[PDB]
Parts: structure tokens; C-alpha cells; sequence
């Protein structure tokens, strides 16, 4: 199960940050190939954020799923490409890859 | 060795009530890690915007961090552990998401130090 | 080679002080790391139910993220200065919890492709 967690500086409304982790969330499945089941979205917006000194608008990203460079590649393009088109310039946004393994993973109770 | 817990979700809750969480849950890590009740770290972020499973409906996102001490055994007990805790304040145990992440001694800080 | 700081505190910072913050705290990575200003990534998120040894006392949580160059040398470097900071900003220097995470060239991304 793929998690992706997101921070910006920019401020949004409860209809854009709904909306957004809706979509972000559907591209996440789409890169990824897991089900939408699967897949956990996590924005805060309004912290404070400086990227190379500048504390424009930006966005920060870390994306953990349960087990490549080629999907990161693509993961990445995807992602980035949301925000360009909601305002963002794409040398503000920030990735970080984390893949893990089942034994550290819980729900329900749980592990895998 | 102080282990950290990290938690995000999209309820809504009072100072009075994040206040006990922390508390709560704290003491939850401590007893199932073996580690002294007050040796321990939480961080609670409220009203974030969360979707999981495609519904953004009460959900909660959770990462424990301990320098070694996370085993598969005790993995699960602590994850069932922290979700009734969950469970027991309004959330669904489907709903509560958990990621273990075991660290090494020279890559943790505290008192402006390593171990 | 960028580096990240992720910093999640109870203390409530005017913007004008996170603000100064996120510069001031870049800087000190930059200098440890000897990165250059362009490649460094901060977040501060202040405000945050915070509990560190049982206390809910002003306190932070922070995660330093860098393609490798994070050994033990620089680690301790760093937990200094970052905590340096903290303690000449009316926090307690054994209330700040800090967290080394280097990552591999393939698990970081920028402009849509990774190093």
C-alpha cells in the first residue's frame, strides 16, 4: 500500500485540498498499478517552507509504498505535473522516495 | 534509544483532548517497546486534509521510529496496541495506517549528540 | 544533493519568526552540510500537540534528509548547530530530538526525475 505525504506553503481552501488529495491520490494509482484501496494521501498546507532560499510558493513530497528508478521516474513526471497546472513552478516541488518493507507496515491492527 | 511517534489525521480534536492523546499514546509506545514511560517522543497533527482508500472519512496516519527494537513481534503488538487506542476514540481500525521505520545509533540525535 | 529539514514543534511562531527561522536553520544546513543554499529544502510546522519525556513543554522533532553525505562525523556537527539554534530561541536543548535519514540517489526526485 502506497502513502504519499504532502507539505506546502501555499494555502488552500477545504474544497481545493479535498479535491486535490483526490486526485493526487488517483495518480498515485496510476503510476504505482495498486488499486485505489490501497492508497493513503496525506497535505498540510500553510507551513512555512524556504527552498533554496526562497520561501515562494512550494511543495515538499515523500512517497512510501510497500516495494523501482523506472517508476520513480514516472512517479515523479505525474506528480510534479498536478502542481504546474495549479500554479506551481515545477523547479519548487520536491520528492523523496522511501519504499518499505511489509513487516513495518500496519493497519487494522496488523502487520503483513 | 528514545523512540518517536508520529501522527497525522483529519479528525478534529480539542487542546484538552491532544493534550491526553499524547499522553495516552506515549504510554502505549513505552510499555510495548520496553522502554521507560517517559522516554519517548509523540507528535499529533490535527485537521489535516486526509484521503485513504478514496474517502477523506476519519482517518489516521502513524510512524514509529526506534533505534533497533522493532522486530515483527513486537511490530504487532505495538500496531494493535496503538490501534485500539484509535478504535477506542472514534476511528476505524481499517481507517489507521502504521509504518515502522528501525534507524541506526550514528544517524539519531539528542543533547546535540549522537550515539 | 539536496538536503531537507523537517521540523515539527509545539511553540507558536508569528510568521515573521518562522520566517527568519526557515532562513536562519537553512543556513546552519547548508554550513554543516557545505551544500550550497540553492539545494536546501526546509519545513517548519509549528503548533503541533508535542509530548518528549512525559511534558508537553516547548520541545521539537526534526528529520535531516541527504543524498548520503551523513556520517557520524557530520552528524554530531549538525545535532550541535541545529540544536544551537534551538537553545538561543528559548527552547532546552534536551528537548530537541533530531533524526538522520540519507537516502540513495535513485529514492530522490526534483523537476520530475531522480539523481
Amino acid at each position: 500500500m502506497p502513502a504519499l505525504v504532502i507539505k506546502t506553503n501555499a494555502k488552500f481552501t477545504e474544497e481545493e485540498k479535498s479535491k486535490a488529495t483526490e486526485e493526487l491520490g488517483n495518480i498515485v494509482s496510476k503510476v504505482l498499478g495498486k488499486p485505489i484501496s490501497y492508497v493513503m494521501v496525506t497535505l498540510e498546507d500553510g507551513v512555512a517552507v524556504r527552498f533554496g532560499g526562497s520561501d515562494e510558493k512550494a511543495a515538499f513530497m515523500s512517497l512510501m509504498s510497500i516495494g523501482n528508478r523506472a517508476v520513480n521516474k514516472r512517479a515523479s513526471a505525474a506528480l510534479t505535473k498536478w502542481f504546474t497546472d495549479h500554479g506551481f513552478q515545477g523547479d519548487r516541488i520536491y520528492i523523496v522516495f522511501n519504499p518499505k518493507s511489509a513487516e513495518d507496515w500496519g493497519f487494522n491492527g496488523d502487520t503483513f
